[PDB]
This record gives structure tokens, C-alpha cells and sequence, in this order.
């Protein structure tokens, strides 16, 4: 099965309202930049972002010029002429609109509240999809909280019901309408809805993990924002999942959620695979087409794992654009984020940056020894290991933010496509390294094991293993006189 | 309120059937050994044991001569003439009958299954109670677990309803019929029903904790079987309550159930107190009137916390009776258990035992340097600390197993009564020691705390404390923008006044 390659196309309301493909000063990345070749390397483009309004319906920014919006969307759907598998999805939400303190947060909470609010909301998503010509719905609420999760799940189920009906009504069996969400790629936010992951993923074609922004100026020490595996020399974090609303025992929580742990892409993927009912084929690994920069770092590990003096607030609370050579940072008034396109230009500009590589995390980073700057980012090299992991772990594919950040030749996208699809690319010998793997074990990823059938009437010693009801169990202490599932002394440790 | 003093009177079916008060080789402990003085020192006598038959009703062992059974019980209820507060309870169950692998275990599981079975069983308990002249029902199922607990709770509730009505019918308001159970005194068995303790205890007058047998040959390291407090030098154990179906977070489980921990009497009592809705007044501390012996122990620490070579199978699989001076052990065929009566004799018999004391656990022990023996037991001195604990912790009283093991003068029973009631006993200056106390805190026994009210729309740093919906909450990590409650970021740490 072809791996999904999902790229976000984000365009601010002012750029839509002033849309032009001939003046990068107004619209830095117009649709025309997505050439036929690039359209063929994508399976999905997530047009972003739409929102949920006070009327609790899916809707465009109230300030959007609808006729201009329709034309931009039509340009995107026109790309399907070059790739019959291409889908132009539209994304609802994003951090700005939906975070707990975001401008539209209450609308998300209220829209999933009742059977009626959900029906109205689901209907609006499908109506918007059909009216503008989109191929599916992607919801990026960052993020529903424990008490809102059942409502969220029910809303997704409703949209799924309506989309499947629309697929048949439109004769779209060959390319069914889809439903996806952008899911948390870090344990802290993930813990909000983790316990009900299976129910959340059931109505989805994919859950696209935001497995990046795992480091930022909001953290005390610099770190890689999307390390594939862990580096023992780097910072470790509290494993929030042990506090998720699971109802599991201490042994179960402990074995599934070691703490502290390394916040990496592998951790997030493995945490999802640990839940039963969450299929690897629906998990999509997100990757960033941008880097995060920090100032005020010290030497010793090339800028890595160092204290820093970078403001963590949004918007950037200063006028000091200190990321040397980053012209896009001046345009966007924030030196803490730089597109791969800009970083590549900074590297060939002799600005004082050294490109270094961490072979544990399998990610590159820049160090500016003169100015004390550190940049964590991803590139065509880190993408080889992530692509191999996606294939080995049988994931659904890759997602990335965002298309306008790739370089002019579309090298990052081309690399992802190459790694999955090129007949002459062979990563059989690619060394995945010795970085730390997440070793938690849960209901969903128990190892295959064998053990004698449990025998009623037998008394078991501590550490004994038996098979019962299709799983292998081990005793937590001795003199066990009742059965697995009915005596708490038994721990499920394997399957089959 | 007077503290309860609940003593078991256990008599095997063969002794009932050949009951005699003039031949200790047939009946070692006849009822006649309970004088008026002893009757006045007790508040309850738990006659044991009755069972639950295949008809799922309370019943005597089928092999019991009924007339002889009534005569033994009559000797016990006649003691009431000497103490108007005394109750002769009858106990249903016990280890032999009710353990998972016991001969009658199925009957316990099936009797509590449905409204009909529970009604039938509860009616039979009250019928036996009235027919034989008992003053209450005590159930000692060791122990219900899983799906059985809800049924058990409903059966207890049903018996309570029937007893209360019987009390009114009989005009027994001055000494109402009572309902109690023997409860696990250790976390492993306690974990079976721990999550529903409040519901189990609601219909009871008392839950009598079997806070003994916390050490035994079944364990690789010798230890005190009923330490009041812990000795950091002794063995520690996995806290099984961490595995009960409580629905608590990892932090809550860890805070409530330190692990490994010292299996002590204080741990069991504190573990019950940690659960919301379990009143200290209903908690009864059990104590043993017998000791457990180990052979093959090493020198150095008086036989304490040493490897040993003591058989663990039951029955005692050997014919070797190695507990020096213990002839009772010969009569009963097991050198691993001895009554306080017999142990006291071994101490007056110049057999080479040293009586030592652990000032952390507040318990005595015997050490036979010559033969490599260790005996853990309780005596009048250890009962001083336990009785003071009962008073300080406002527990309902003390329970013990069993009356036949006290010495002929009834000194252990006399000591307990004295510690609770004698005007001439003063423990105000008795030092409880520095042994390890159980310090778990449960979401159901949080301290009063004070914090600013939670402000919606605020972002909280790690470790911040706020008050919200009756509790004080602490954040487990930073940048918290969610409200306290089920949300993973917040931990209930205190109660708002
Ligand atoms: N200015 C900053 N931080 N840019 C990085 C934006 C990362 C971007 N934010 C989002 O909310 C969407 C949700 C879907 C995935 N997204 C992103 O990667
Ligand atoms: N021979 C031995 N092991 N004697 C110790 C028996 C302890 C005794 N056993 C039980 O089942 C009753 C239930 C009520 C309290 N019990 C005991 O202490």
C-alpha cells in the first residue's frame, strides 16, 4: 500500500484576500509553486485553516473574501489533473484558533456537546467540503480535554457517517472522502485523550501525529524538536501518560510509561501502538519543514542541551531579529522559526553556522559558535531514518508542515517520495543507530509468548506464567489461588 | 466508649462430640476455663466455626452431634450472667472452610450471588442465631474477591436488615444483635476487596483485622508475625494494594501505597483508614495468642531476619518436632506453631531460650542460640503498645485468636482488659518508639490544605497549588491551561475547609 504523503498548504486570510501568483512579497508560496512533479509526490494536501464559529459550524475566517478563497481552492483541486490519487483536504482548527486560550476555543467545546450540536457541526463540515470542492475533512483541535473527549469522538463518528454516505452518493468508491485529525505528538497533550485513542482513531483514515515542536523556547534547555530516538545526554521528561484516565494498575502504568523518558518521534508512535485497537496503518508520522532557533546558548555539545535566553512567548515579544542571515525571520517578525528553505540559504551564505549531526537522534542541527545560536531542524538526511522507521513500523505514511517551507526545488518532498517509492533507492543497510528506543509495553503491543494453560485448582508461585483467554500472564506475588482476570495478582505480559 | 475485646473460642467437631470438662487430652480448653472474671474481661466471644452448606445456608458441620453442640454453646451463653455487656457471637467460615481451595468455598461464592440466594442465606444465619442462642453473626470468609465482592456486600446488608428487625422483635434494644466480619490484616489478601471497603464496613458493627500471620515459614526471611511498627532492618514487601481496581492515577497509587513497605499492624490499620467512609471506631485490631517458630536460623541478630530451614507445607510433612520444650507441638504434630501458654512454660522450663525484645516493632521474640531457633509471638508487654495504639487511633477495640491459647490464669486477656479499663494502669508515658509508621495518603484521606482559587484562563507553572470544587490540586508539569479535575495535569492533594 502506498505510503501517504500529507503536506499542509497554509495561507493567511490576508494572503487569500490579496491572492497573487506573481508577487512573493504578497503571497510567498502561491499554488503555482506546486508543480505537476510535486503534485505527484503528494497523496494529500491539507488546505488550512478553517475554524468553527459561534454558530458552532465549520466556517471560513469571518474576514475571508469568499470569491478569492474559492479561486485558491480551485487552483489546488486543479492539481488533481496531475495525480489521480491526490486529495485536497481542508483542516479545521490549528493552534491559533483552538488551543485552550485560543480565540475560538469555546466553539470547539460547544460544538461537540450535544447530539444536536454535533449533527449541525458534522453537516456543516460536509457542506463546506462539497461547496468548495475538498476531498475530505481534517480536524486539528489542539486539544480536546478529558471531559470533552466523548463529545469529540461522537462528532467524528457523525462526520464519518455523513462522509461515507457522500462517497456513495458521489460515486467516489475509487477515492473515498476521508476524515483525519492532527494528533498530539508529545505525551503532555496526548494525555488529554489518550485513554480513548481507539475510539478516536476508529472513524479516521489517519491520525497525523505532530511529532515535532518537541523542543522550543518554552523549555529551559535547548533540544532537538523532532528527535527520532533518544540521546541519554539530552533532557528527559515526566511521562504524563501515567496520569491518563486509564484505570490501569501501578504495574501496568509503570511498564507502559517509564518516567522520566526521552520525548522523541519514536516515543509518540510507540505510545500510540501500545493502545489496543490503534492500527499502525492509520498512524502518520508528522515531520517539520522548519527549524526552531535559540540564542544565548553555551558551548560543549554544539549548542545542544544548553540553557538559553530565547523568549518563549507568542507573539515574539521583541524587535530584535537575531537569527543571522534569516531574511524570512524579518518578514515574519520572529527569529525563533526558520523554514528549511531559509536555513539552506543561511548555510550556503557563510554566516558562521556549522551544520552538525546527532547520530543517536538522527537529526541535524546548526551551531553558531560566534553568536551562541542553536537551530534544531530536519532535512533530507533525517528523513531517511524517519522514512525507514515508517516502513519498518508499518505506519500509514508521513505528514508535514508546511509546503511553503520546502526549498524551491521541493527537495524535502522529493526525498520523502524517493524513500517510499523510488525503485533505485535501497535503505536496507541504513543504520538506525543506538539512540534510545521507547520500551513501554501496553495492551496493544504485547509480545507473542507461550506458556502452559492455566489450571483451575493450582496454586502458583511468584513469577509463574500461564496462558488463559488468549494471553500469557505472570504472577506478581506468590500463592496465587485464583485465575487471570479474576485475581489481581496476575499481570498480562504476552499474547497468543 | 468501652473498647471491644473479642476472643475466639474455637472447638473442633471431634471435641464438641466428645466434649468433657475433666479431660484435657480430649478437650484442652473447655468452657469451664472461662471464669466469671474472664467473662467480665470480654465484650464478645466468637464461637467458631459454623459453615455454609451445599444448600447455601448457614449450618453446623454435618458430623456435629447437635445436642452436644447446644450444650457447648449453652456453657458460653451462661457466661452472660456475669457480664450484661457480653455477646456470644458465632463465626461462619474460617480458613479451612472458606479459603479459595477450602472444602466449602463454592458455597460462600454461590450463597451471595442473587437476591434470592442472599435472602435464603441471611434468613438461615438469623435462624441459627436464634435457635442456638447466639447474640450476633460473624462472617470469616478468607476472602471474597473480584465479582464476589458485590454479592458479599449485599449479603451483609441483608443480614443487617434481618438482625435489626430481630432486635426490635425480641425487644433487644439494650443489647442489639450484631454483625461483624474477620478482615485481612495484610495487603496481599486485602487487595482482593480493598476498593469496596467502605461498602463492606457500612453494615458492620466491627471489622476485625487479622493483623497477625504477617510472617511465617512460607516466607524466606524470618520476621515478627505481628510487628506493630516497622524495623528498617527487616524484610519489606510489594504493596499489593497498588494493584486493586481503584481507578487512581500513578501518582495517587504511589502516594497511597509506598512500596516496598513493612508489613505491620500499623500498616493494615492505616490502609483501612486511608479509604473514605471507613470509621476508625469500627476497626478492630486482631492479635495472636500464639507464636510461630522457625528452625535453621543464623546468629547475630537473635534469629531475626535470617534465612531458615522451616517446612512450609500444611500439614507439617515431617515427624521431627524440633521446638524444644514444646510438648503441645507434639500433641498437635507441628513444631511451627505454639500457644502463648506453651511458650511461657518453655520460658519457665530452663530450656535455653532467650526472650528478646525489638524496640522498633514493639514485640518480643525467642532465640535459642544453641539450636538455632527463632519464635515470634506477642505477650502482655507487646499488648501495652498495641492497646495504646488502639486508644490513640480511636479504634474500636481488640480481637484475638484464640482463648484456648492464653495461659491457665488468663493473663493475656487480663492484660488487654487492664490496659483499656483499669484505673490503676497508666500508659500516658509509654513511648511508642521510632519504628516505621505507614505514611500513605489516599484521595480519600487528604489533609486540609489552603490555596488560591483556580482562575480559568490562567497558565500554571509546575507545582502550583489551587483550590477548586472542594479540593486543593497541584500541577504535575508546567504550562497548565486546563482546569483541575479528571484532566491528567492536576493532582488532588488536599481538601478545602
Ligand atoms: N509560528 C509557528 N510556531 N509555526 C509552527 C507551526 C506548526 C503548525 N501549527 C499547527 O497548529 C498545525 C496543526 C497541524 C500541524 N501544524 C503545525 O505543524
Ligand atoms: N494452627 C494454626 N495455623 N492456627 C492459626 C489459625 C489462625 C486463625 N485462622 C482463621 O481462619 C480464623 C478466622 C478468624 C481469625 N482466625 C485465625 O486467627
Amino acid at each position: 500500500t502506498r505510503k501517504a504523503v500529507i503536506g499542509y498548504y497554509f495561507i493567511p486570510t490576508n494572503q487569500i484576500n490579496n491572492y497573487t501568483e506573481t508577487d512573493t512579497s504578497v503571497v510567498p508560496f502561491p499554488v503555482s509553486n506546486i508543480t505537476p512533479a510535486k503534485a505527484k509526490q503528494l497523496t494529500h494536501i491539507n488546505f488550512s485553516f478553517l475554524d468553527i464559529n459561534s454558530n458552532l459550524e465549520c466556517a471560513w475566517d469571518p474576514a475571508t473574501n469568499d470569491a478569492k478563497a474559492r479561486d485558491v481552492v480551485n487552483r489546488l483541486t486543479a492539481l488533481k489533473a496531475h495525480n489521480p490519487s491526490l486529495r485536497i483536504m481542508f483542516s479545521i482548527g490549528g493552534w491559533y484558533y483552538s488551543n485552550d486560550l485560543g480565540v475560538s476555543h469555546a466553539n470547539y467545546v460547544n460544538a461537540v456537546k450535544t447530539p444536536a450540536s454535533r449533527a449541525k457541526f458534522a453537516q456543516s463540515c460536509v457542506r463546506i467540503m462539497k461547496d468548495y470542492g475538498f476531498d475530505g475533512v481534517d480536524i486539528d483541535w489542539e486539544y480536546p480535554q478529558a471531559a470533552e473527549v466523548d463529545g469529540f469522538i461522537a462528532a467524528l463518528q457523525e462526520i464519518r457517517t455523513l462522509l461515507n454516505q457522500q462517497t456513495i452518493t458521489d460515486g467516489r468508491q475509487a477515492l473515498p472522502y476521508q476524515l483525519t485529525i492532527a494528533g498530539a505528538g508529545g505525551a503532555f497533550f496526548l494525555s488529554r485523550y489518550y485513554s480513548k485513542l481507539a475510539q478516536i482513531v476508529a472513524p479516521l483514515d489517519y491520525i497525523n501525529l505532530m511529532t515535532y515542536d518537541l523542543a522550543g523556547p518554552w523549555e529551559k534547555v535547548t533540544n532537538h524538536q523532532a528527535a527520532l530516538f533518544g540521546d541519554a545526554a539530552g533532557p528527559t521528561f515526566y511521562n504524563a501518560l501515567r496520569e491518563a484516565n486509564l484505570g490501569w494498575s501501578w504495574e501496568e502504568l509503570t511498564r507502559a510509561f517509564p518516567s522520566p523518558f526521552s520525548l522523541t518521534v519514536d516515543a509518540a508512535v510507540q505510545q500510540h501502538l501500545m493502545m489496543e485497537g490503534v492500527p499502525s496503518a492509520k498512524i502518520v508520522m508528522g515531520v517539520p519543514f522548519y527549524g526552531r532557533a535559540f540564542k544565548g546558548v553555551s558551548g560543549g555539545n554544539g549548542g545542544q542541551y544548553s540553557s538559553h535566553s530565547t523568549p518563549g512567548e507568542d507573539p515574539y515579544p521583541s524587535t530584535d531579529y537575531w537569527l543571522v542571515g534569516c531574511e524570512e525571520c524579518v518578514r515574519d517578525k520572529d527569529p525563533r522559526i526558520a523554514s528549511y528553505r531559509q536555513l539552506e540559504q543561511m548555510l550556503q551564505g557563510n554566516y558562521g553556522y556549522q551544520r552538525l549531526w546527532n547520530d543517536k537522534t538522527k537529526t541535524p542541527y546548526l551551531y553558531h559558535a560566534q553568536n551562541g545560536l542553536f537551530v534544531t531542524y530536519d532535512d533530507a538526511e533525517s528523513f531517511k531514518y524517519k522514512a525507514k522507521y515508517i516502513k519498518q513500523q508499518q505506519l500509514g505514511g508521513v505528514m508535514f508542515w508546511h509546503l511553503g517551507q520546502d526549498n524551491r526545488n521541493g527537495d524535502l518532498l522529493a526525498a520523502l517520495d524517493r524513500y517510499f517509492n523510488a525503485a533505485d533507492y535501497d535503505d536496507s543497510q541504513l543504520d538506525m543507530g543506538t539512540g534510545l528506543r521507547y520500551t513501554g509495553v501496553g495492551p496493544g503491543n504485547l509480545p507473542i509468548m507461550t506458556a502452559p494453560a492455566y489450571v483451575p485448582g493450582t496454586t502458583y508461585a511468584q513469577g509463574a506464567l500461564v496462558s488463559y483467554q488468549g494471553y500469557v500472564w505472570q504472577t506478581k506475588w506468590g500463592y496465587i489461588t485464583s485465575a487471570p482476570g479474576s485475581d489481581s495478582a496476575w499481570l498480562k505480559v504476552g499474547r497468543v
